[PDB]
């Protein structure tokens, strides 16, 4: 049967679970001029160094089956 | 009682639900030189123009109670 399967539905789960929860919409804005050679930005909301990627996405992806990863601005 | 409350637990929900699901870890990398005056990057995995923000985060935040928003690289 399909009695164990949750049918297709509009998502209700949060993405960010703990970061800056007194801020109603977390936005970051950086000037290119202040960036060094490389900046690696977190898109999974699990990094301890958010907004910078710290490799936490690997645990997120393994535990949930997801496929997210960071955004890189270089040169 | 607390019979309606889901206790604190390690997350199991995905963040990305539909984007590039044949890619096992979605990473984007851009050279500053190719960026114009402003780039607004999606961190919610709902944008129709992912990896660029299209304001979909507003619906995500309203429907789930979350507080995520984009990453801006300017100048
Ligand atoms: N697309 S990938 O697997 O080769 C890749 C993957 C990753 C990754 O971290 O998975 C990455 N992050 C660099 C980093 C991590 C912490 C600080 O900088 C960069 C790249 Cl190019
Ligand atoms: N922190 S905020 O509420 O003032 C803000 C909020 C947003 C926002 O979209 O919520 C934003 N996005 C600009 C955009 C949207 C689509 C293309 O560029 C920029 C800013 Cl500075
Ligand atoms: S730690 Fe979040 S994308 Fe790498
Ligand atoms: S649409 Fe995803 S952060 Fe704006």
């Amino acid at each position: 049967t399909k009695r164990f399967y949750v049918k297709d539905h509009r998502n209700k789960a949060m993405i960010n679970l703990h970061i800056q929860k007194d801020n109603p919409k977390i936005v970051h804005a950086f000037d290119m001029e202040d960036l060094g050679d490389k900046a690696v930005y977190c898109r999974c909301w699990r990094s301890k160094k958010f907004p910078f990627c710290d490799g936490a996405h690997t645990k997120h992806n393994e535990e949930t089956g997801d496929n997210v990863g960071p955004l890189i601005i270089k040169k």
